[PDB]
């Protein structure tokens, strides 16, 4: 209904790179250990100086609609790279206005932008097969440090405390952050339990955050079957709130009808009820039922052997849980007070059967469970002055703790753009159908000095002769920011995960090809 | 009673298509499997990246008044085109444009604009018979889904379970999509009936979305005959009201009293009651009457021989369904529970008539009764993780559907563009009446290749020579966009449904010449 | 979402330097003994008159954002040094003005920023070495009278009071300043206690002027151990609520539930209660329990030989005081009345402790322990006139006793501006690495002499011709501005802290390097 404005090819697609030049203008100064100094303006109070890019990033707010809305795709995308693989935004920020930049002015002359995209991504999957075939995985608790403590910005504390979580739990363990009321940061590990199976609609979210369901004192009910009748969760549901309790329920599959009434009594002011999958499928979801029924305190309903009705549903009948917290792919049940000697019994009938047989696929899944009921949760509590303080570096602690679950799983290269330096050579022996996929690959090639170049930008020193040293020397040592020598990398301590790279140069191919690419934008009148 | 501003003649047709051409040209970028990309702004969030034409031309508001009244002229035209076939917007909006602009330079030289109506509309005809020509029937489930794939915009998912619903229930069958709670599409065969009558009055709707009204767990009453006294029709309201339960009544016809009762009800709150005339004329309003009540559950009020008065009205009487949608030409009964023994007696009695005679016109009705007995009412349940985003995919996916009724109730035709590229040579057998008539015939079969030139366009190669190569090649391949080279197009799966293309053709001429002609625009002062 | 402008390198550094010149030149004027005058236009009475250069700081804001945000920068520095040592806005603010102005010309001549800003850290590094070489302590009471009077610019009965306070408390003792109804300030020796442990959580603040919590007749609950359970904290509220007072809890460590618990209870009005860590590591943290258990009246409730569980508290079984104080690291509990015969028994057992044995660490603890009992808090009441004269002067107060404080923690220096005079010839062996870092020693060795020039400008005096004299004369003399002659500083009374010198020239130097390095400057549009 509103009048809109519409631009056509170039006059829209400069503007919105105008806006993409200023954004990464903005974060590029901050990149590096040796990242320049940014003030922001607060309404409020004292300005904010800050050599974050990510809240730099956030920061910017361009008045022109097609500058502001190039800013916000690339901003966007950024923003994805973060939440992906815990880093990247400032690298993915220059990497994306690099090759917005470089596709517009070869486009300008009158080149194909398809022939040109075509020419950019089979150079980015070059570069990422060459990237991925390069990574090494981590075999220490001290590259876990190192990786945590360059994903927090040089941190030192958080770098400790998520090694020694990883320590205390493990590599694949469960580690989780919370607020904390005190003044320092502090590791607590805490019985609880993480199954892979998110909640089945997206309508029971407490918390919009981070598209999480929080819940404190909630109660669980089993039921290894499907819901019978209403006849059967309605007195469920009736004990639940005469027992001034949430429920937490996990079935087989809670998709049409159950689902349904629980969606439309969440809309009922001070009801709270989830739903999550059974975790297995197979012997495995029987007996996790089992053991998340004797860790919780209770009974389990719809046993084909006990025969027992979810409509004779009791207070002593249904699991007790101190804290829930489910996401769109896996719940935590945390702080389950159940019965310790049944616990101790479980413990000691699956280390009996673990020394009974082995087939080499069942016994990773009694090792899997055997860790689950033994390894506890640690919980990261972040501690502070004032609510900003404790929101900024709760999410500082986030983002390196996903950094090094993603340097976990896949491995790690050189910090530094060092990582995207090696991946050059292999761009030589790729052949272009034609000539504006060589251009392509020239756009890209000349792309993947970028992060090396402005770190060393940001550090003082004049980038270029850096990266051509870089490039002339071997393939283990770089260039240090911190010391302002050529180092080797690997062992100095300088090293990110290999998600955070080929995230980053992914979102960067994809979002400036959608910059060069675009035909029309349309905006409101301002 | 407020201000207004007249325009004359062409002073503003020159207007109103400075508004088709910005409609037309933003969403002329979006057409073909290879459509270019429109980033509209959103005033809360990130802007929406689409490449959907329908959406485009959703977004496009000019801001003045002539440019827009000619915008949403073309505008409402192409919508009636989606919604009647379920494609067709993008078409429709080129072909408007393209006649429009023709036409007024072929009348800005002093041309009649009558005259090239006629011709224009004598072209058109023709077309749409040699394209009626030129349709095949859909012989085989995979023609199903290509033509699912492509009416959704490339989507396979929606393709498949198109195809999977007209396997289970088929191709004349009921089919109908829900909204859903889930993360994933799942297919569900339901026991309902569809029968071909809509609500007599357009008052009952509680739906504004599709002119539909929805109801859950609705009583089921049924008259034969035609209400007697309001004293035979008061109880039954009375004992809808104390049984929580709203009433679906079906007679004969009502439109002079009962039906004016009913509407004046109807503005009370919380009163929901809707008339559906009797579904047959002749012995199948007989049966299937008593079909309905057996399926339902209760007993027939006003038969010839149990004369049960609708005054003597009683709870177990009347019917029981679970779901109640009813359109302005069909009407749904959804998850009606009745006995199942019962059900399956009458499915005994018509199988045992089914071989007793024929007739060759009432095995007709006797197989159609046993479908509607027997085959299921398939919902498609929409899932997803946002109101915004589930909304959409119900769009695409009722699109989708409409079009592959489209295409199994009349046929389909070569995509691409190329339909209307062998309806050219039709265009030489005609002769006109005069020299205007001839340029119209000029005009529109100019305006023929524009489809296949503006899908080349996308596709980044010069349509002019790809549209010369269909027109010099055989009348079995055309050009393809996705793999950029002339193929077979039957074999792939380029297909359209030949309504799409048909209506299509009818709407952009009738918009096209309702532009060229108009004489007196009259606009609010702005 | 606030749309911002964004300006980048010297095109923001120089505004900034705009506005903290602006900020700089008003309070500069108004520096040393003679300071000149600023009227500050009140909008709802008659204009201020003052002399005094915090106030003035205070005063300016500018309508250019990125020059109100330079002076904004300087001012909360200057504020910083002011509040973490009761002196030096003034001092601190000419410095960093100095510093910035230098840097700024160096820089746009083309020096390298990071390599200036190594050059000044080194040099402000020198500097501070030789300020903590030529410090003395403090001696005598008269020492302390003259530091208080400085550092209140010039009030002889401030530093009187605050002198007579350390005569009869000491050096070391526990003084606070309130307000107060009379209209002269009046010293008064009253019994409390003060340890080295303050808050646990920031919520609990009922005062936000300097972050304190102040309560009136509040209940005081000693625990040396865990809380055994919630079912023995919810007594003790119960017991709190129920007597009309508040409650100050002291344990071991409350962190993770109690302290959750207590600020959810903090969440209700009328809910009052703060919790302190225990005051030692050992054996002196049982004994001082003890102590203020005795000091307060009742009963202690964890011990191994009374197991006093805290299941079963009682009014009786609590201690109490009068007014209780807790900041971040400090807890102060004023006028607690307790068993005067049980305080002089236990002084009595603390002096016959006094004479068994000594051990050179734990005989320093036994005079501790006695002298928190036995040595009363000096409360320095303010009073005036009425409510914002009230504040002023007990603002000032506090100040001078900071700087007092400061004073009799490292020491004195001379006063003047000549305790950076004399670190010139630090600066003389240092040497650089490049020429850059030796145009930051340029740099800082030429700004060690802006505070002297800038109180002999305002005495009325060409500065610079004094700062000759008084680097080409003895290390022990210097220029006074009240008498407007050379005299030797020392025993004339011209002294401040080392503590109040070091901190402004940190905070001068490094608010300096960040302004002439900050890359990009955020700002929303006007
Ligand atoms: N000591 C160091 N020397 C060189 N490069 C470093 C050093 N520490 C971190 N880096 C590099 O800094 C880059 C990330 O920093 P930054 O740009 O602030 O965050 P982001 O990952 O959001 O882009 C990584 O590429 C990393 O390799
Ligand atoms: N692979 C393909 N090659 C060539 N044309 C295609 C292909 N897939 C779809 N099309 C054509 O795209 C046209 C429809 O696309 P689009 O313009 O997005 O929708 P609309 O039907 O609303 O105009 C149809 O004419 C169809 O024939
Ligand atoms: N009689 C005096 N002669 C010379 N200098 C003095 C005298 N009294 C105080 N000063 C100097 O004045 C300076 C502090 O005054 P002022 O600038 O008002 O406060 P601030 O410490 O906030 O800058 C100190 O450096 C001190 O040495
Ligand atoms: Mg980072
Ligand atoms: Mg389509
Ligand atoms: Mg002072």
């Amino acid at each position: 209904g509103s009048a809109k404005d519409v631009k056509f090819g170039a006059d829209a697609r400069a503007l919105m790179l105008q806006g993409v030049d200023l954004l990464a203008d903005a974060v590029a100064v901050t990149m590096g250990p040796k990242g320049r100094t940014v003030i922001i303006e607060q309404s409020w109070g004292s300005p904010k100086v800050t050599k974050d890019g990510v809240t730099v990033a956030k920061s910017i707010d361009l008045k022109d609609k097609y500058k502001n809305i190039g800013a916000k795709l690339v901003q966007d995308v950024a923003n994805n790279t973060n939440e992906e693989a815990g880093d990247g935004t400032t690298t993915a920020t220059v990497l994306a206005r690099s090759i917005a930049k470089e596709g517009f002015e070869k486009i300008s002359k009158g080149a194909n932008p398809v022939e040109i995209r075509r020419g950019v991504m089979l150079a980015v999957d070059a570069v990422i097969a060459e990237l991925k075939k390069q990574s090494k995985p981590v075999t220490t608790p001290e590259e876990i440090a190192q990786v945590a403590t360059i994903s927090a910005n040089g941190d030192k504390e958080i770098g400790n405390i998520i090694s020694d979580a990883m320590k205390k739990v493990g590599r694949k363990g469960v580690i989780t952050v919370k607020d904390g009321k005190t003044l320092n940061d502090e590791l607590e590990i805490i019985e609880g339990m993480k199954f892979d199976r998110g909640y089945i609609s997206p309508y029971f979210i407490n918390t919009s955050k981070g598209q999480k369901c929080e819940f404190q004192d909630a109660y669980v009910l089993l039921s290894e079957k499907k819901i019978s009748s209403i006849q059967s969760i309605v007195p469920a549901l009736e004990i639940a709130n005469a027992h001034r309790k949430p429920l937490v329920i996990i079935a087989e599959d809670v998709d049409g009808e159950a689902l349904s009434t629980l969606v439309l009594n969440r809309l009922k002011v001070g009801l709270q009820v989830v739903a999550v999958k059974a975790p297995g499928f197979g012997d495995n979801r029987k007996n996790q039922l089992k053991d998340m029924a004797i860790a919780t305190g209770g009974a389990v309903f719809g046993e084909e052997g006990l025969t027992l009705n979810l409509e004779d549903v009791q207070p002593h009948d249904l699991g007790k849980v101190g804290e829930v917290i489910v996401t769109k792919d896996d719940a935590m049940l945390l702080k389950g007070k159940g019965d310790k000697a049944q616990i101790e019994k479980r413990i000691q009938e699956i280390i009996e059967q673990l020394d009974v047989t082995t087939s080499e696929y069942e016994k990773e899944k009694l090792n899997e469970r055997l860790a689950k009921l033994s390894d506890g949760v640690a919980v990261l509590k972040v501690g502070g002055t004032s609510d900003v303080e404790v929101n900024e570096k709760k999410d500082r602690v986030t983002d390196a703790l996903n950094a090094t679950r993603a340097a976990v799983e896949e491995g790690i290269v050189l910090g530094g753009g060092c990582a995207l330096l090696r991946c050059i050579p292999a761009l030589d022996s790729l052949t272009p159908a034609n000539e504006d996929q060589k251009i392509g690959i020239e756009i890209i090639k000349r792309t993947l000095k970028i992060p090396a170049m402005t770190i060393a930008k940001n550090a003082g020193v004049e980038g270029s002769l850096i990266v051509e040293k870089i490039m002339q020397s071997s393939s283990e040592v770089g260039y240090d920011a911190m010391a302002g020598d050529f180092v080797n990398m690997v062992e100095k301590g300088i090293i990110d995960p290999t998600k955070v790279v080929r995230t980053a140069l992914l979102d960067a191919a994809g979002v400036a090809s959608l910059l060069t690419t675009a035909e029309v934008v349309v905006t409101e009148i301002p």
